């Protein structure tokens, strides 16, 4: 049995016995801190074979032999895979802070809070945006389809009308997301969060929501220009689950900048739906089919709810504040204990605001530039609050770096490229057999025209951050002249927010390239456009092969040969279409 | 010595000791878990040195420097050979199941009899039929059923199986081998499963049979569109010894689908010949001389029955349905000695037929593709019917595939190919040097220059229909082409796998025969426009083309095809003065 858990919150939403031809109670059950409430039979679903784009393997055919290039499609959607993972990694309880630091935590999100709020106030969203989000892209209906029957409002106005009282009775996870209904009532409390940027480097200082990988990279120079230690990148061992109840009570402090209905609406939502958490997962049946547990907890964060990645930015910003704060001297491992609470608010009056500038925090990613390297043993609260970091001893010192080139970002790296004519690019890097890799996955029963779509995105993504790498150039300009001009691209490329997805055209790849690396990048001064791809610049080659480039061996030598031969194939597949050459506009 | 032993249904067959100017009875025979009845001269036969075709050794002396090709070159046929191989591959006793695996072995069982004589009720065959086979003991067969002497012979011993007494079906281990005879005998009563096709796919939902090697990949593929865990392809163990007598006797329930005269010749051929077996083995004398012993046994399959295949899938068949339901829930170890038997009828009824359809069975080979991958720690009951999966501990969890084109099938892989005009092929591939190090073997001493020119032609053009895809290969098989005279027919076996088709044993040109079976007879091939040359049927990755043994690279091998045209000759000089053409110059 759990030993924190919820109470009478769950009963209301638990008491949809709307499976109850099914509705049972598994002795046998495998839960540990999460509460065990019954389960009932649902259609089995999910596969661990792999699914390979055709066209992609087409194209890019030396990356069969690579190892990392297919354990990309080593998924497992089976009821019996993801409880493995469930089991490894979500049925666990942080251990929850001593209580000096759960004063100094409340001091500097509160802190955090107050600036945020003076910027722009909190605000409930309207349904007319709602439609806006929904038409840019319990089971009666599409999204678009659903927005429209009014018999879809007459279903939130009922829920809605719940929450107002101060109950609801619908708004339950699938392990970790909800349907439209309870996904609209979020929007409206707490949407506010996306949609007037709290996130953003403007409004909490130190967040970078709203730029794109394409121009991170200018804030991750700029920071080595400040004073200080090393970079520091370390990152938080499966961060979603180390969010406590500290945590998530920090950010119930939101809601005091409310009121009206706005007030009721946000509560529920922050302390029913996130606090309360009921949880749908599925798990074979010792029968040949699938049952679906009903699972409580309090703390954690659900990974897909509308705010994730706000309050995960906001609360990820205190954590490495408090951090910073240990390290000075500020705080030390007594005030665990008997807290000096005028020491940090002393602190946060006369440095908050530039320590705010001294870091890249996205989520649970951050890059932090502390003023001096004490920050690598400062592990203390740290350890307390229950970031526990990745792939190093609980006690042992962080290890920082002193090249901005070689700091970690939100899966990447940046270069900076000086072009022919003398201006400097700043771009994000990746293995190139990662990205690959996702590539050739297939999302079955797509066609040879979804399949072919699906690679352009790919393709256009390659050529609008990855350019600067010859195998990527080479497969993207292949891919785009195999797949029809006027095939709209579709599908899922990357799941960063910092995705411009202006690769989803059918405009010129390079006209796109011009408008975000030159005419929109607001760290170009001269807007001369640039004419071909021959004027695009490249890594240095020893960079390439380094990133796991396979320019060097005959594989890739011979690949770029009989390139062509594979398009043609494409083409061929695919049939009597309009098809353009992009591939020859390489000098070649 | 044995604890498991025949009774009185062997003496009437033994009872030929009409050997019997040399029948004796060695005390020093070998046999623990056989029984002996005794020994009688024979002429000593067979060797332990290798003969080594000539023309295939000409064409392709690379692979003289080469323990791949010689490997198989190693097989003794003495009776000294045998022998060894007897004492510790044959004579052994599986343990036979507990008593509630029985049950559920019966129960899935009679589900899959009942299955499929509800499709078509058992049924004699007639002599017509036997004659037609033949067309394609002291000449051949053919000779044999013309005679009518051969067939009041049949009636003799015919006239003993309606009384329920065996005199003559005994096998021969050059556990199985028979003479014409007693083959018909067989074949009249149980061959309604090769010539209705139980173990077709179509009748058995599980089945192969009848589907032609170059159209496997295919269904392997399809499997991967299936919801559900890995790909398992365990082999087991030397099945025919594990074949118990529970498994035997469950076949045997074969005979409530008969009536009559079948009911009898047929109890009779699968209670006397098949369940109480009187084998001829040879074993070398202490006087320079071999012996035949006569030994007995009561379980395991003979491997030349004339249904070995169809008992063998059906019965494998029974093993898979049975593990899934192991690891599935519906069986639980402890019923293996008091059943749940509603369980299993359960699944049966309601998962059943769908489960046929995730498997492929041909004899003692599986492609199995269950609901989740808890299907590799149900080991409890696949080792207790005593089916031992080979190269893993005994209680060591099976290993999956997630990618079809690794999945190991009737000895081959598939792999998906696409063509020029851009249709797509699923190839069968197989370890070069083991497929030429079959074709360097010669099957008897005294074969002439011509004789064994025309079983390379067999080999080369078998090569070319399945194998094309081989740079190495498509050379040597053209070359082979090339040295051969044209209006000379090719002969004898080439593979002795039920889905090879032989398509090969023609002297048509082999483009033709290629076309008709690659687009024009193909199935999944849905345009049916024809390859005019060679150079237009495609090859597989140069890069999958080494991994999977080849030359390819390798300088003694640019030497061997460069000069390759010099062994043709050779070839040509040694074989005469004949119709020779060129294959070799349509190529690049
Ligand atoms: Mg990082
Ligand atoms: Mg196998
Ligand atoms: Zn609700
Ligand atoms: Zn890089
Ligand atoms: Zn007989
Ligand atoms: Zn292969």
């Amino acid at each position: 049995d759990k030993v924190k858990e919820k109470d009478v919150q769950e009963r209301i939403s638990a008491l949809r016995e709307q499976y109850g031809e099914t509705w049972h109670m598994d002795r046998e059950h495998p839960y540990r801190t999460w509460q065990y409430w019954g389960s009932y039979r649902t259609a089995p679903t999910g596969s661990a074979a792999s699914l390979i784009n055709g066209v992609v393997k087409l194209l890019s055919w030396p990356w069969n032999a690579r190892e990392d290039v297919v354990r990309m499609a080593m998924t497992d959607t089976t009821a019996f895979g993801q409880q493995r993972v469930f089991k490894e990694k979500v049925d666990t309880k942080a251990q929850e802070p001593q209580p000096g630091t759960k004063v100094i935590m409340r001091a500097v999100n509160d802190w955090i809070l107050e600036r945020l709020a003076r910027k722009s106030k909190p605000r409930m969203c309207s349904r007319e945006e709602f439609i806006a989000k929904v038409k840019s892209n319990q089971n009666r209906w599409s999204a678009k389809e659903a927005v429209e029957d009014p018999a879809f409002w007459q279903l939130v106005d009922e829920e809605r009308e719940r929450h107002l009282a101060g109950r609801c009775a619908h708004c339950v996870y699938n392990m970790w997301y909800m349907w439209l209904g309870s996904r609209f009532l979020e929007f409206e409390a707490l949407g506010f969060l996306n949609e007037d940027h709290w996130a953003s480097r403007g409004s909490s200082g130190s967040g970078v929501e709203g730029i794109s990988l394409n121009y991170l990279g200018w804030y991750l120079k700029g920071l080595s220009t400040l004073e200080g230690g090393l970079f520091y990148a370390d990152d938080t061992a499966g961060w979603d689950t180390k969010v406590t109840n500290a945590d998530l009570e920090d950010e119930e402090q939101l809601l005091r900048y409310m009121e009206g209905e706005h007030k009721q609406l946000a509560a529920t939502i922050m302390q029913k739906a996130y606090h309360a958490k009921v949880v749908k997962v599925a798990r074979p049946s010792r029968d040949g089919g699938c049952v679906m547990d009903v699972i409580t907890r309090r703390d954690q964060r659900g990974s897909g709810q509308v705010v994730t990645y706000a309050l995960n930015t906001l609360t990820n910003i205190k954590v490495q504040l408090i951090r910073m704060m240990e390290g000075e001297g500020v705080i030390e491992a007594s005030d665990a204990h008997n807290p000096r609470l005028l020491r940090v608010e002393r602190w946060l009056r006369d440095h908050g605001e530039e320590r705010l500038g001294r870091m890249l925090v996205s989520g649970d990613d951050c890059v932090v530039r502390p003023v001096d390297d004490r920050f690598s043993r400062a592990l203390y609260f740290l350890n307390d609050m229950a970031k526990t970091r990745k792939d190093i001893g609980e006690w042992e010192h962080s290890v920082g770096f002193s090249n901005w080139e070689e700091v970690p970002f939100c899966s990447h790296h940046f270069h900076e490229l000086v072009m022919k004519d003398g201006r400097a690019l700043i771009v994000p890097c990746r293995d190139q057999d990662e990205l690959v890799g996702r590539a050739r996955v297939s999302p079955c029963g797509w066609s040879v025209r979804e399949t072919a779509c699906l690679s352009k995105a790919y393709g256009q993504m390659w050529l609008l951050s990855y350019f600067h790498r010859r195998d990527l150039r080479t497969l993207g300009l292949a891919i785009c002249s195999a797949v029809p001009i006027d095939w709209v691209p579709t599908g899922r490329t990357t799941w960063s927010i910092h995705a411009s997805g202006a690769w989803m055209t059918t405009e010129d790849m390079l006209d796109v390239w011009n408008r975000v690396w030159i005419l929109d990048n607001p760290f170009m001064h001269s807007k001369e456009k640039i004419v071909e791809w021959r004027d695009v610049p490249y890594l240095p080659k020893s960079h390439d092969m380094l990133c796991s480039s396979l320019v060097g061996r005959k594989e890739r030598a011979e690949w770029a040969k009989n390139i062509w031969g594979a398009v043609e194939k494409v083409r061929k597949m695919i049939g009597q279409e309009k098809f353009k050459d992009y591939l020859s506009c390489m000098d070649r």
